């Protein structure tokens, strides 16, 4: 009978009961301020270590670099890009930065805004693969480019982007590189150095931790100017009382993202294949991005003659939840990926899966797919 | 002799078990993202609207104004701070702000880089009673003033400010108002129609929320540019996925707040009243700030032949947890010596103790407070040859 089945994971994830329990004590056991000096401050002390330990471990990063907790992915995606927009092109010799079309909105109204301030911005536009290739971002670099900004994946499609390459060109010529790596963590290995990034976002309500925090990682400490001053938090880098339980979750969740990675990435990915098999199996079906760079909990596909916000719909009524994605016609016939801005662009239904999905919850999300296209295929006009 | 009490509230307080328990089931039971358009994202709007709610009824907001979920208080500071420079300094026909000496650090630090962006910046002087008064802000605003931001009632003396006839000085000189109005929420009545104010400023964990949440009032939507782009979250004023359990439990904490506020003013006040006089029974001590004009829960006494971390360290010992206060010594009209609030960066500034209490202090912990700080000062004056 009917079922309530979550499959927007990549909106969104659900807090796991461990980040829950470790969370618990530091809103009314554990209050204090950290800040203070009294026992009831530096009570959550050790946590606190723990916790950004935590971080440190699951992205790589090393004692000289620098990760700064931010409120949300979005804090630091508008931190880092004001923060270079102030530091090299208000007050240095540059006015260009260079980021992709299918980048998260607080990546590219930051960077309209921006361009509000005269600052000349170059939105990449995207291939086949749902990528943007390092040899673009290298012939589009300037002498006076400050920034280059492209997403780790994509949460859409699921593409993973080739940030390795990207930053040796980067450093090459010798520009910052930032990535928003929030749907790398907990689906790809993740190491900072090894990826050759300057800064990278991420948000830990993505990897099964709370909402209301997320994280900057800083290359060697790199200097940027605040964006938020006061009193010396996070080593003078982010004002503000420290968010305790976000941040000890935060830790949790991203150690057992690390773990459930390392040993449990098979059972994710082999639910996913077979979702997406069963799908492609109905007729005129197209799952956007090729599924050997893509991410192993995301499947993105377009149905036609269906539009996509109607399965979203009578799938929801069906107690599935899932999301949309922008996708475009081409031939090579093939549907890939586009910017939501495009005129050419339909809505396909996103299905993202987590370490939490059951393979009860995929069988009765085929049959209710299956049902929905055909019911909603009985009354399109084609 | 040790049993932990804390009054340290004016720096964080502690989550109210109610507001936890509102709080709870927004991280695993419910967790769609409200962006969302299926019933996993849809299922905790009812929560959210409340919310909401509460925190308009608790400020005294109309439906025109805007109250926009902020991460902490400092973000909300910065934003209003940095908006206006943007709006009406670079973007506009202004260059002066107006504050004071006893700002928080969110402001002060933010003022002092806006400086280093060419913004002239008057740091008011705070008067005897600790306040700066409305004749004084009319004496500086001039018609280049982009904005004055005078914090509501100060979290090292707790002394409240006028921020009714500073809103009127303001609306009479067409200036924007800005408050931070953290050290206000819970133990004064808030109106921001009365109080006349444009902007406030205020913070969840100051009045018994979770840490992480703030917000920024705003009076009839008055434009300003946003300080985080992306989506069209809260009227697209302020992107960023929204802390549910925040909003959630800042919402519940504030509607108690409310609720608790004139227990705060009648135990609380007579709790703070005993520790305040049983103190000032030890010989060359005084209380910085008139109390007739102070926050029922706070204290900020200086002591003479001490010093205060010294004196912060050996409470702590004894498990007493409080603050340091920025005070100087001057004299009344009577001239007789008095102990007044000065800015922490002033070369005439020593450390006062400040102790803060809550609605959650009992009578027990201010006996104890008041055996364990006589201790302390005849301990810490028995070490002294100059002290007389």
């Amino acid at each position: 009978a009917h079922m309530k089945v979550y499959l927007d994971n990549n909106a969104t994830t659900i807090v796991d009961p461990e980040v829950k329990a470790a969370m618990d004590p530091y809103f009314t056991q554990i209050y204090g301020n950290p800040n203070s000096l009294h026992d009831f401050g530096t009570e959550c002390h050790p946590a606190l270590r723990k916790a950004m330990d935590q971080m440190y471990e699951a992205i790589g990063a090393r004692d000289e670099d620098d990760i700064v907790v931010t409120s949300c992915a979005t804090e630091s995606n508008n931190w880092v890009l004001k923060g270079v927009y102030f530091d090299l092109i208000k007050n240095g010799d540059k006015d260009h930065i260079i980021t992709t079309e299918v980048e998260h909105p607080s990546v590219t109204a930051t960077c309209r805004w921006l361009e509000e301030q005269g600052v000349r911005v170059t939105y990449l536009p995207v291939n086949q693969d749902g990528v943007v290739e390092a040899h673009t971002v290298r012939d589009f670099i300037t002498d006076k480019t400050a920034l280059v900004s492209i997403m780790w994946a994509n949460n859409e499609t699921g593409a993973i982007f080739p940030v390795e390459e990207i930053s040796e060109i980067c450093k090459e010529k010798g520009v910052l590189f930032h990535t928003d790596g929030v749907q790398a963590i907990g689906k790809i290995p993740v190491d900072v150095i090894r990826a050759g990034v300057d800064f990278m976002s991420f948000s830990a309500h993505k990897f099964h931790g709370p909402k209301g925090v997320g994280g900057l990682y800083i290359r060697n400490g790199h200097p940027l100017t605040s964006l938020l001053h006061g009193g010396e938090h996070m080593g003078g880098r982010r004002s503000g009382t420290l968010n305790v339980p976000g941040i000890v979750g935060m830790g949790k969740a991203m150690e057992l993202a690390t773990y459930y990675l390392k040993f449990e990435e098979e059972h994710v990915r082999k639910l996913r294949d077979k979702l997406e098999d069963a799908i492609l199996e109905i007729p005129d079906t197209y799952s956007v991005g090729p599924r050997e760079n893509r991410t192993p909990n995301t499947i993105l596909v377009s149905v036609r003659g269906v539009e996509g916000e109607a399965m979203l719909w009578d799938l929801n009524r069906a107690g599935i939840a899932a999301s949309t994605g922008s996708a475009c016609a081409s031939e090579d016939p093939i549907m890939v990926a586009v910017g939501a801005d495009s005129e050419l662009a339909h809505t396909a239904v996103r299905l993202s899966l987590s370490r939490f999905t059951t393979e009860e919850e995929i069988d009765y999300t085929i049959e209710q797919f299956k049902k929905a296209v055909e019911r909603l295929r009985s009354i399109s006009s084609s």
